[PDB]
DNA sequence: TATGCCCAGCATCGTTAATCGATGTATATATCTGACACGTGCCTGGAGACTAGGGAGTAATCCCCTTGGCGGTTAAAACGCGGGGGACA
């Protein structure tokens, strides 16, 4: 918490937490195990996709088409 | 003397014209009532003007409450089948 007190605080935190803790690396049955691995992907946008990132966070074509649901997806549709 | 013949005589029918009166239609005048606008008079309940103060506006922060997502059981909704008893004539 504190960024002067951080030390003292790990050292409450690091001497109690341990005991009634474990942590361990695969660093074991790995060794025989084929190799591990993940690709990102940048994908842009299409078409009929810019319409309903652009109008979505508005209520004019959202509005028109399907309207009467457009009330309780409003926000649904906003961050989640 | 009785019976056909001459000379009036009012009522029968119809038609013309003047007259009192009823009906229909204007036409300017004298009431009837029902006003709505104005001035008469007066009251003050509103308008007008100024003040003082505290409500309510707004802005800045907080933190609680409401919405959300998710997954497990476990009751509930859903379905149908069947036949009885209430609706309806």
């Amino acid at each position: 918490n504190q960024d002067e007190e951080q030390e003292e605080y790990i050292h409450d935190l690091h001497r109690r937490i341990q005991p009634f803790i474990l942590r361990r690396l695969k660093k074991d049955v790995e060794k025989s195990l084929p190799s591990k691995t993940e690709r990102i992907l940048r994908v842009e946008l299409s078409d009929v996709q810019t319409e309903y990132y652009k109008n979505i966070l508005t209520k004019n074509y959202s509005a028109l088409t399907a309207g009467a649901k457009g009330g309780h997806f409003s926000l649904l549709n906003i961050m989640n």
